[PDB]
């Protein structure tokens, strides 16, 4: 009703649909039952991307804070950031150490 | 009957519902069947946080000890402790170096 | 037929009958249905334990090697070593640096 | 339709069929159906292998590059990588100091 179903790689990570409207002009901000991985069955959208970063991905929208995670690298996370849309130059200040390491 | 399933993100976390009562005074803790985000039909809570960090939370209960998550900053950790109603200032000398780079 | 279903803390984790029996005298090489924590209907055993943490106590019968998982400190993960009767003196080589900090 | 079900340990990992593609002469791009950890009923393959490493082996296809995890130590990584049929070697220059530490 008020929740929707991201399904990233086989995880099916689940929020409130008002959480992904908090960042504009991305690709979760843009769901849509018009895309065709969108499964009106299983009513999911489908996303063949790293399910294990997508938490961080989508802690994002839920804190308004965009954090790096540290079980994988700066760049691998990019790459995660780059596909969804969102900007790596919000990093927190926390998470510089891990940001700058890479450049 | 003995066990409740917490719905974090869509990740399905169970535990026995005496676990929940170990750290009294919590949002865990506190579980009641009139709350919205309870659904009656799957019969779980469902919360809109970080999934992953979760385990972590959990543990908490399971074990009696605070422990911090390596695998991702101590602030996000924080953010989360203080929405479930966890108090930091628990957390064990082994997650003291963990704990104080952050501030 | 040949595999089990650990649910540890929610998370369903699968492995072969015979892995289990690889590490003798421990408790996922005693499983039996005789166990009250065995659910017929679902034909699975409900461990309330640190879900994430599993899959490295798994992996040491998988490859017959003990590691240390690097997201959470060495003693949240020897207190699951204790659980599951396992020895953390078998520890690898490789994961000595994580497991003497602590001590 | 186009994707694929790869039960790794329980954890059921999602992806398209052309994904386990671009890496040629490997164990995923080798996937048939003659295969006896082949469920006809569930339509998924399961492998007995460490679940939370898997999105790492499967991460190189999606993104064509090799990462290593950082929440687990390098010969366990590895281990995945020689079951997988994937070559260390191609580590990326971003993953080298998690890569030479053991060796
Ligand atoms: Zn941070
Ligand atoms: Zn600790
Ligand atoms: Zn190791
Ligand atoms: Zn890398």
């Amino acid at each position: 009703e008020n929740r929707v179903i991201i399904n990233v790689g086989g995880i099916r990570h689940e929020t409130y649909k008002a959480t992904l409207k908090k960042i504009p002009a991305t690709r979760l901000s843009r769901l849509t039952e018009g895309m065709l991985n969108y499964d009106p069955v299983l009513n999911e959208y489908f996303f063949d991307r790293h399910p294990g970063v997508f938490a961080q991905i989508i802690n994002y929208y839920r804190s308004g804070k965009l954090h790096y995670p540290t079980d994988v690298c700066g760049p691998l996370f990019e790459e995660e950031l780059e596909f969804w849309g969102l900007d790596s130059n919000q990093v927190e200040p926390c998470c510089w150490m891990t940001y700058t390491a890479h450049r």
